[PDB]
């Protein structure tokens, strides 16, 4: 793991291990989404933030995921290296988005690409705002001409998702996170809402066909003490519609759209 | 990774990750659990495995844990590196027995140890089998003809007999569920799950101010992907005891007991 030359984006190398793989033998998403993020977070310990900015510490400022789009064209096998490219850049006064690319090590090949849109909220009253001039300021580690992993206008990262629609083609119901489902803050880590999207979509779609792309945006935390519900409906290669919600009273988490192409 | 000098024993540095670690920065022990079972997936692989040979694959037949013993006196914490070193040994006709050794890449000290032992078992019926001499002499030379212990003293606590967990259990975590992600490559549910699933009945309040030191686990049965867990444990006893059990929701089938000991912070 390293800053590029020009200290605006940051690379690291992974082998792909024995139980990040699937029946397929090639890594899951949710490796991928893991790795992702463990490369978001050493290029920022690089750049100089510890375990936010001065600014963002001295008030109460976090900054949280409100949407991961993920597109893969060829899962790493067990054993081969990925190489990850990461980078962010401020989207105005809206907030921060970071972007992806996986490389094979071996090829040197786009094997796959992702990116995420942050906004801006106080660590306690959970609210957001984006305004913090000084805080957009302190854009010295990011591209100043635009650098998107997703250039193409028209392209599925910006699209608008629908709720789901009762009652739901699909359903995986009761669904609670472990204490390994939890960061080092205590937080539901978000790639487990990846997984919690996927578990309402039936084993035959999964054995007979592979993920391309992943569209998910993140509408509410869900606490240890909290119990899930994933819907799915198809809407259609094959697509689906998806919507996370609390068990109880049925209060929206997370809506997405999956693309799977055959085998 | 790569085999000592010797070739009768394997190596490998492991960076701890941001998403392995806990509340206090140091990685989890299914972590711990993760690495131990990657560095032994490689040392399979790096003498000529895939860890079957070549009369089990002709007999449909499988290694499968009887229990895990891990003992940690420090956590690596998130971006130290950790160095792991596993072996294994024939332990006559009953299994094979395999080790790790953890230690600081800076340091170079013991920072944690683990053993395990795995039966032989027909793929298909799940009947044990004893295991044969074509079998025995196919991997003894891979490993060390004298006896080499993680944990040698003649009073260890990696052979203690486990009891069952009595009803009512002091505490219970209901409902468990394995997910796509709790699988391995082969649609079975992973060892190291059982082990999140033993410390989900341990109370929040100990977790936060006690670090867990030893846990002991005996694998009675395997938990199907359709299959629900109920885990349940009591204080048995600076220190603190538990004794686990694991079982399925319905019929109330063990499937895991075991024994965990935390100490003060
Ligand atoms: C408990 N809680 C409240 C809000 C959140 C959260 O993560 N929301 C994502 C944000 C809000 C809209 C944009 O993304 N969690
Ligand atoms: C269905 N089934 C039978 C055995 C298992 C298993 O995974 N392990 C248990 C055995 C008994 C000795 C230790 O391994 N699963």
């Amino acid at each position: 793991g390293s800053l590029t030359e020009d200290g605006l984006s940051y690379k690291e190398k992974f082998v792909v291990r024995s139980y990040e793989v699937g029946s397929n033998k090639t890594a899951t998403v949710e490796t991928i989404a893991n790795l992702l993020q463990e490369v978001g977070c050493n290029h920022a310990q690089s750049v100089g933030f510890s375990t936010t900015t001065t600014t963002m510490r001295k008030l109460h400022l976090i900054w949280v995921t409100a949407r991961m789009h993920i597109e893969i064209y060829k899962y790493p096998a067990w054993g081969d290296v990925v190489e990850i490219e990461t980078w962010c850049q401020s989207e105005g006064r809206i907030g921060t988005r970071r972007d992806w690319i996986l490389k094979d090590s071996v090829t040197g090949e786009v094997t796959g690409r992702a990116t995420s849109k942050w906004v801006m909220m106080n660590q306690d009253t959970r609210r957001l705002q984006k305004v913090s001039d000084d805080v957009r300021d302190e854009l010295v580690f990011c591209p100043q001409e635009p650098r998107l992993a997703f250039p193409e206008e028209n392209n599925r990262s910006l699209k608008k998702i629908p709720k789901l629609e009762d009652p739901a083609q699909y359903s995986m119901i009761g669904l609670k996170p472990r204490r390994a489902d939890l960061d080092m803050n205590q937080h539901v880590n978000n790639v487990t809402y990846i997984g919690w999207v996927l578990e309402s979509i039936p084993q035959e779609i999964v054995d007979t066909h592979e993920l391309q792309v992943i569209t998910l945006d993140y509408r509410r935390e869900c606490q240890q003490d909290d119990v899930v519900d994933s819907l799915t409906t198809t809407t259609s290669d094959s697509q689906f519609l998806h919507l996370l919600r609390l068990s109880g009273d049925g209060q929206e988490i997370n809506r997405g759209t999956t693309l799977w192409r055959k085998k």
